[PDB]
């Protein structure tokens, strides 16, 4: 099984772009990693900043989960993301999504040791 952490880094890391290409980014990065495989994954945030940056926000802003959980923080400083959101013609086999770049604080729950980010909550 992917352990949690590199689930994280396969679905929410981009360090190779500073931004989202075109509006095309999104479906061919939620295929290539693997988000489309067996259904089209609804919503997924990619960040554009380096490993370390994102995963030292482990050790940064301590705030709520959505979930109510304890283990969540937000970046100090505001990092380049990419929103993809399935559109409404997104039809498995054929997901479609909708790229939306911005620079926004990013929130990630963390765990384990190296206590690393395992979920991304939201951006702000
Ligand atoms: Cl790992
Ligand atoms: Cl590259
Ligand atoms: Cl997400
Ligand atoms: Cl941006």
């Amino acid at each position: 099984k992917e352990t949690a952490a590199a689930k994280f880094e396969r679905q929410h890391m981009d360090s190779s772009t500073s931004a989202a290409s075109s509006s095309n980014y999104c479906n061919q990065m939620m295929k290539s990693r693997n988000l489309t495989k067996d259904r089209c994954k609804p919503v997924n945030t990619f960040v554009h900043e380096s490993l370390a940056d994102v995963q030292a926000a482990c050790s940064q802003k301590n705030v709520a989960c959505k979930n109510g959980q304890t283990n969540c923080y937000q970046s100090y400083s505001t990092m380049s993301i990419t929103d993809c959101r399935e559109t409404g013609s997104s039809k498995y086999p054929n997901c479609a999504y909708k790229t939306t770049q911005a620079n926004k604080h990013i929130i990630v729950a963390c765990e384990g040791n190296p206590y690393v980010p395992v979920h991304f909550d939201a951006s702000v």
